């Protein structure tokens, strides 16, 4: 489950690229998510009326939640596995209010990796792709344990 020190440095390096525009990257992520797995959009009461992609792209709220989403994941990844404090709140809201099953967390993880590969290939080689996958996998897994405690079967 854990990542080596070098694997984390691969994650932090490609992140450094995402940092310059979190809202724009988060928008792309969510658009891949909704486009590859349309069922996830029903979870979003505000974004649900969005139809095509260009519809999703001119939504200013969508881009702000993109920022919301990657702001929080950034804080998680920069802890390099020591993210208990940061997962506490995210788990609570995604296991009670929102009810986000873990496979939708897998969807969005794939989305993230698709966006990074598309936008920053020079900073996202084979081992950084693997490292980020494990990082998000370690994220999903520790959330899932929190889900258990909270009474959610994701
Ligand atoms: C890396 C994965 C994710 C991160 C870091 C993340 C983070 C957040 C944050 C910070 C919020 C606002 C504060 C809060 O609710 O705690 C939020 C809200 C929300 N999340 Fe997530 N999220 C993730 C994945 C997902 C996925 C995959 C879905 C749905 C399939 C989802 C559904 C929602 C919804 C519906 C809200 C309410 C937002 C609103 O309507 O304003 N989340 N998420």
């Amino acid at each position: 489950m854990g990542l080596s020190d070098g694997e984390w440095q691969l994650v932090l390096n490609v992140w450094g690229k995402v940092e310059a525009d979190l809202a724009g990257h988060g928008q792309e992520v969510l658009i891949r998510l909704f486009k590859g797995h349309p069922e996830t959009l029903e979870k979003f009461d505000k974004f649900k009326h969005l139809k095509s992609e260009d519809e999703m792209k001119g939504s200013e709220d969508l881009k702000k939640h993109g920022n919301t989403v990657l702001t929080a994941l950034g804080g998680i990844l920069k802890k390099k596995g020591q993210h208990e404090a940061e997962l506490k709140p995210l788990a609570q809201s995604h296991a009670t209010k929102h009810k986000i099953p873990v496979k939708y967390l897998e969807f969005i993880s794939d989305a993230i990796i698709q966006v990074l590969q598309s936008k920053h290939p020079g900073d996202f080689g084979a081992d950084a792709q693997a490292a980020m996958k494990k990082a998000l996998e370690l994220f999903r897994n520790d959330i899932a344990a929190k889900y258990k405690e909270l009474g959610f079967q994701g």
